[PDB]
């Protein structure tokens, strides 16, 4: 059995295990963190030895304290194998090593613990004598890592090495000083030095294996892959039955999907076909297109990048906590699911996606407010423009068919009389002179009496009033009608709203971009109202719109940042707050109304306050008109010291006799009369709930079904009317689908009260801040795994046997699938349509479960292991790995690239393959904007450091979504603009790390990564006083060498042939260089070999690296990855230090000395190439770039050569060249056969645009285009490939250059040098 095994390890060491499962346990639960931290200082986890008897001890000590559920410790064990806490305890670590121990002032000998307090630092828990005066950077802040324990004016920090029996004392110090009062307890990480260095085993990646081979197309045990004619059609429906059929269908179709190509001509065997499932026809039909991976976890529909084990687990944590909370009112998780993501739900969503508008006509203020711009039946220019509604409706693309201040008061005034007698033109021609000759809004008579004067076109209708408005009714009425227009639609303020069609654009930024993408959605909107005869011919257009729109807009039910929703769980609130709760004044909802009627609302007021008062008045006068609502109304004031208690009480004596309050002085009166006394119990359950629902004191809230809408700084602002849209509004959208879904499941008996529903109608609610597939038949095509009636979580996959993403979705659902309390359920959908072979690798998960313990006893090492692998095929090793990793080879002995067991068997002896890589970095990711007109800042520099280097990286924002991004592993940074132009003309006030934002308490620049899904960034930057500058526009070799070049080669022959390239580079100059290399695509052989080719050639190296952005268009042919890293990201690549780099071609051998190539004037442009070769007399033929397509486009301009390059870097960056050739790759790359060659195709279909400096012909030597002749001039040879001949490589060289043997023996010495360097 010929197998293959490949593992990954991450660049820091491995936590002590003990401190892991701490921190697994306690995922963010501070309670579970600190309740086992008193366990271990106990010394009760001291007796267990081994990391299989630690991990046993925590199982039975959880289940025995009530932490966790079965369920929960099922999904314990699955976060524990995936090592999710080890970055968190790293972090640390990192900020240990470099913030804390550079800035101890004392000698540290028997202080391996110590609290800080006051800058002051305490070996011992009696605290009796101080070491140090603490240097650097205020330690006090709290930060993404950090836990506290009580509430204390003083803070104290214990720095701990857990491992150790010399912790329990100092704990006990402080966990008591804390339960006082005295000061807040937290815990930070000390590196323990009792561990081993030994590396970090990771998984939750995937490994493939690649066939490089796939031109071939006209049973267990095979030795390479057959193909066959045009039969492909049958495959996937073939493999769907087999599954079906083998009655252990899930291990079937893993087993299957691995080595899926190896399987291709083993199908179609033993009456194959067994076509039972020709009714499920009807299942693609109708809702999914064959071939399609669809998954769902409860309704939530799932894409490939979405499927990572990391966030996967996250997903189920907030998930159960969610249907707990359901289950809690006797619902099954069966029942709570479906009512969930049913129908009427789902519509209400898509319902409300569909936006609400207001009425914004005259009609309430009479006519005389609003100035009709334009009028399209009686303008004159579109006239004759037919008018009819059928030229709308007949339309197809993007053409048009056709039919506050007091200067403000008085010139609205003077406009508005100059219309009604005078004349619109008239009113624009004050308007315009006003502009120009006085400048300013202010009155002016001067400019005024011009305009009568000359405007005066025969004033009709009523009588003009002459030069001075006080008009009792003109200023009063007019005026006074325009301000209740605005205050109406709250159209001012310090940002105004525009209404376009009845909706709400606020005056910001780009709303005209806004308004276009409504003005497209309400033109189609239109249209299929009219082909089905909705519409008819004496119609007013707007007026489709006004259908549901309200007079009244409130920004607080209908804010315009449509993300501002906050709902709270109605339930937890009952039973958290029932001291409270039982206790507040309630009127009880009718219980002579209807279920559609029930509606629970709890107004939460300042009483010693007009508007808190206010507000209450308004919410009893609403609950008279509505017998349906339950009122609550608690109290919250502002003055503390006073007892909330009593006003409370003051009501609830008067709460029988509540909303018969003819005047609002009797409300008032009823607060001030009664004696009573302080239940401060009351008083301790309102300041809890308050601190849960995170509301302020003195400031006003209004609660509907659980949605909270707050804080009311005016009662005005909140009306009777305004809760009665509230409720019609809120009633629509939530209760309204949860009541009919609820009553088609025949839960409707659930429903005892107001209160009763809130509860649902609130949780679901929270769901979201669809069950379409049930209509489907599963007999013949469905299998399900774990028990439906306890299942907690259910995931619907939707796979293709087909595909190659299937591959990876059954590996990872299996594992999913072994957790307690969760049921899966598949349909297998392949295609008819396979014009090429469908499966073109092998698959392998690395991912378990449950933790794997030793022999020994301790955490075994996981891997992707391979035993059906055929010897005669060619493979390629590649990684599958979650996106904010960066993974490189670091131990193979073969060639990863190109893979063959024959080979391997008969050099090496062994049919059995292993190699390692190595988690090198995770990454630091954001989206930039500028403030506070916000755009991508392009071209602007970044650096990130850390309190040991103030340079750990830097790097260029790039246009695309403001990008950036940096290298990095667990600990605290900081970013800082690179000093020079960026600092000059910007100022970041803060990096995004609590989201998009502005979230309060995020004005930091501090990033922090404590988890395999690095860390994403939203940053902001504001320009400096007044400036539109730009880092483009005016107001190295000391650091690297005095040659810099950079190389990729992808297999064992080319990285040979790049020994041999930078060895003819020193032989030819005497001169200072260093070399450059793309990391990832290089073999741990070469790796190992180069520091003994720098002893003995005397030059420096540097291995750099980017990940391909996740917006940037992927390569599938790890070929053209290679190409595309030559070209779209040469800015972003190289540090900001280098001045200029060259590229030189892994196949190259060079004869002059490179400095040459640098000293070239390249005529103010980015970068330089070499044209093709002409003096070839008889190749003329294949010269295909004299030919149609390349001939039409390069009218006059050369056909370059990506074998050699010069770019100037500094240069390169500051015409921003890099973001154009992204953009126009991205947008190139949507046609398939759109770029044979990009890395030669892009610089020359970008040189009009991006100008490219031409090289002398002295510079390339090919033998392919250029003459024997020239080669005596020739600077650098190539190798160009055949094309019509048949000579390898290998053999061109030894003909071709004479002195390429002299270089490998120099090389093949040295390797048998360095060889006998082991024994
Ligand atoms: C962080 O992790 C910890 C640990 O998991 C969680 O903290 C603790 O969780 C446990 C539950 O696992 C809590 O105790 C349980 O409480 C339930 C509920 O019953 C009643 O008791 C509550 C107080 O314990 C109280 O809030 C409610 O009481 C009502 O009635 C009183 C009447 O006087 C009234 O005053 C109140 O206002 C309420 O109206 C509540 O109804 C209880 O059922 C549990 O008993 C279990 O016992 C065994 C297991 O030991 C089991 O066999 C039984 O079936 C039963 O289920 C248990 O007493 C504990 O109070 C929590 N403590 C703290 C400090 O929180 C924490 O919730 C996690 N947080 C997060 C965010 O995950
Ligand atoms: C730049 C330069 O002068 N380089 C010289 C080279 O020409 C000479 O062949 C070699 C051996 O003497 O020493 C060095
Ligand atoms: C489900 O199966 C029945 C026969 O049992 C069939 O009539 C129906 O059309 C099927 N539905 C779909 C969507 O294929
Ligand atoms: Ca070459």
């Amino acid at each position: 059995s010929p197998s293959i095994n490949v593992a990954l390890k991450a660049a820091f060491p491995s936590p002590p295990y003990l401190v892991e499962l701490l921190e697994t346990a306690a995922s963010d639960n501070t309670t579970i963190y600190y309740s086992l931290l008193d366990r271990i200082a106990k010394g009760h986890f001291a007796e267990a030895t081994t990391d299989k008897a630690l991990y046993e001890k925590f199982l039975e000590v959880l289940r025995d304290d009530g932490h966790m559920d079965p369920e929960a410790l099922s999904a314990f064990k699955l976060a524990l194998s995936l090592r999710t806490a080890t970055p968190r305890v790293e972090a640390h670590y990192q900020y240990y090593t470099a913030t804390v121990e550079p800035s101890l002032s004392g000698t540290q000998e028997g202080c391996d613990q110590w609290f800080l307090i006051d800058g002051e630092q305490y070996c011992s828990p009696t605290l009796d004598t101080s070491h140090g005066k603490v240097k650097g950077e205020d330690q006090l802040r709290t930060l993404p890592f950090d836990r506290k324990f009580g509430v204390g004016s003083r803070d104290v920090i214990l720095y701990a090495d857990i491992t150790s029996k010399s912790f329990a004392p100092f704990h006990e110090v402080a966990m008591d000083l804390a339960k006082k009062g005295k000061a807040s307890y937290r815990v930070r990480y000390r590196r323990s030095p009792s561990h081993s260095r030994e590396s970090l085993s990771v998984n939750g990646y995937g490994v493939e294996l690649v066939l490089k081979r796939t031109d071939y197309i006209v049973e267990e045990i095979a030795d390479i892959k057959p193909l066959e004619k045009s039969e492909l059609a049958a495959l996937g429906m073939k493999a769907a039955s087999f599954v079906m059929q083998s009655e252990k269908p899930f291990e079937a179709l893993l087993k299957l999907t691995q080595d899926f190509p190896k399987y291709s001509n083993s199908l179609g065997s033993q009456n194959v076909s067994a076509e039972f499932e020709a009714e499920h026809r009807g299942n693609r039909e109708v809702f999914l297109p064959e071939g399609s991976n669809v998954l769902w976890l409860n309704g939530l529909h799932l894409i490939d990048r979405q499927i990572q084990p990391f966030g996967l687990v996250d997903l189920l944590t907030r998930e159960r906590k969610l249907i707990k909370s359901v289950l809690d009112l006797g619902l099954t998780g069966q029942q709570a699911v479906d009512l969930l993501g049913h129908a009427e739900v789902a519509h209400a969503k898509s319902g409300d996606d569909e936006p609400r508008r207001f009425d914004w006509r005259d009609d309430i203020e009479e006519g005389q407010v609003i100035i009709w711009l334009n009028n399209l039946e009686k303008d004159k220019r579109y006239k004759s423009f037919s008018p009819s509604i059928w030229v709308l409706i007949h339309h197809f693309g993007h053409g048009l068919p056709q039919i506050p201040t007091g200067q403000a008061i008085d010139q609205a005034k003077v406009v508005y009389y100059l219309l009604e007698n005078y004349g619109l033109a008239a009113a624009t021609a004050y308007l315009e002179k006003s502009y120009e000759e006085q400048s300013t809004g202010q009155p002016n008579e001067r400019i005024f009496n011009e305009v009568i004067k000359d405007k005066s076109l025969r004033p009709d209708g009523v009588e003009l009033s002459f030069k001075d408005i006080f008009i009792s009714e003109k200023h009063e009425k007019q005026i006074h009608l325009s301000k209740h227009w605005v205050e109406r639609l709250r159209a001012g303020g310090d940002v105004p709203t525009v209404f376009f069609d009845g909706f709400p654009i606020p005056r910001e930024d780009n709303w005209l971009r806004v308004m276009n993408h409504r003005l497209m959605q309400d033109l189609q909107a239109l249209q299929q109202a009219g082909y089905f005869g909705m519409l008819n011919e004496s119609m007013w257009l707007p007026g489709f719109f006004l259908e549901k729109a309200l007079s009244r807009r409130n920004t607080l039910i209908f804010p315009e940042d449509k993300n501002e929703l906050t709902v709270l769980n109605v339930n937890k609130i009952y039973i958290e707050n029932h001291d409270l709760m039982s206790k507040v004044p309630v009127i009880e909802a009718s219980k002579e109304s209807t279920r559609d009627d029930w509606a629970a609302l709890t107004v939460v007021a300042d009483l010693d306050d007009i508007e808190g008062q206010e507000l209450v008045y308004y919410a009893l006068r609403f609950r008279k008109s509505n017998d349906g609502v339950r009122l609550d109304i608690v109290h919250n004031p502002k003055d503390t010291s006073r007892s909330p208690s009593v006003l409370a009480q003051r009501l609830k004596s008067r709460e029988d006799k509540l909303l018969d309050f003819t005047r609002f002085l009797d409300l008032e009166t009823a607060l001030e009369t009664g004696e009573f006394e302080p239940d401060v119990a009351y008083d301790a359950s309102l300041a809890n709930f308050l601190a849960s629902s995170n509301m302020k004191a003195g400031d006003n809230f209004v609660i509907l079904n659980g949605r909270v809408l707050g804080p009311i700084t005016s009662a005005d602002d909140f009306k009777k009317e305004d809760f009665e849209v509230f409720l019609q509004a809120e009633r629509r959208t939530r209760i309204l689908p949860v009541y009919k879904a609820l009553e088609d499941l025949g839960l409707d008996d659930k429903v005892s009260g107001p209160l009763s529903a809130a509860k649902l109608t609130s949780v679901t609610a929270l769901s979201t801040i669809t069950t379409l597939f049930k209509q489907w038949n599963s007999t013949y095509t469905s299998f399900e795994v774990g028990d439906a009636s306890t299942a907690t979580i259910f995931f619907v996959a939707v796979i293709n046997p087909a595909s190659e993403i299937g591959q990876r979705w059954v590996a990872v659902l299996k594992v999913l699938s072994e957790l307690e309390g969760v049921h899966l359920r598949v349909f297998l959908n392949p295609t008819v349509m396979i014009e090429e072979l469908p499966v073109k690798r092998f698959y392998r998960y690395v991912l378990s479960s449950s933790p794997s313990f030793d022999e020994s006893g301790k955490v075994k090492a996981l891997s992707a292991r391979f035993t059906g692998v055929p010897r005669e095929t060619l493979l390629v090793v590649g990684m599958d790995v979650p996106p904010a990793w960066l993974v490189t080879s670091k131990v193979a002995v073969d060639d990863l690239d190109n893979l063959r067991i024959k080979d391997i068997k008969a050099k090496r002896g062994t049919e059995h393959v292993e190699a390692i890589y190595e988690l090198e970095h995770i990454l630091i990711e954001g989206h930039s904007r500028e403030i506070p007109g916000a755009h991508a800042p392009r071209g602007v520099q970044l650096v990130l450091e850390t309190e040991n280097n103030p340079h750990f990286a830097d790097t260029i924002i790039m246009a695309n979504l403001g990008y950036f991004q940096f290298k990095a592993n667990p600990g605290v940074y900081n970013i800082r603009l690179k000093e020079g132009r960026s600092s000059e003309i910007f100022t970041l006030e803060s990096v995004g790390a609590k989201g998009w934002g502005p979230i309060p308490g995020d004005d930091n620049t501090e990033v922090v990564l404590m988890d395999f899904q690095g860390t994403t960034l939203y940053p902001r930057l504001r320009r400096k006083p007044g400036m539109e500058e730009e880092d483009v526009l005016e107001p190295s070799k000391t650091e690297h060498a005095e040659i810099n070049i950079f190389s990729v080669a992808s297999g064992h022959l080319y990285e040979r042939m790049l020994n041999i390239m930078m060895a003819s580079v020193m032989h030819h100059t005497n001169h200072t260089v260093k070399f450059w290399f793309i990391e990832q695509f290089l073999s741990p052989s070469f790796k190992d070999f180069i520091p003994h080719m720098a002893a003995e050639y005397g030059f420096k190296y540097e291995m750099v690296t980017y990940k391909w952005p996740h917006w940037l268009r992927q390569q599938k042919e790890k070929q053209r990855e290679i190409w595309g890293y030559k070209i779209l990201f040469l800015d972003v690549l190289f540090p900001l230090s280098l001045d200029k780099v060259i590229f030189v071609d892994a196949d190259q051998i060079v004869r002059t000395d490179m400095y040459d190539l640098v000293e070239h004037p390249l005529d103010g442009a980015p970068y330089g190439f070499a044209p093709m070769c002409d003096s070839r007399v008889e190749m003329e033929g294949y010269r295909f770039w004299k030919t149609g397509y390349w001939a039409n486009y390069l009218k006059g301009k050369p056909y370059h050569i990506s074998a050699l390059y010069v770019v100037d870097l500094q240069r390169f960056r500051e015409l921003a060249a890099g973001d154009r050739l992204r953009q126009q790759y991205h947008a190139l790359s949507a046609d398939p056969n759109s770029l044979a060659n990009l890395d030669q195709d892009l610089p020359n279909h970008m040189q009009f645009t991006i100008p490219i400096a031409t090289l002398p012909q002295e510079w390339l030597w090919c033998e392919t285009w250029c003459s024997d002749e020239t080669l005596k001039d020739a600077r650098t040879i190539d190798l160009c490939n055949n094309p019509m001949t048949k000579e390898p490589k290998l053999d061109r060289a030894r003909r071709q250059v004479p002195e390429w043997t002299k270089y490998d023996e120099e090389i093949a010495e040295l390797a048998r040098r360095v060889r006998e360097e082991k024994p």
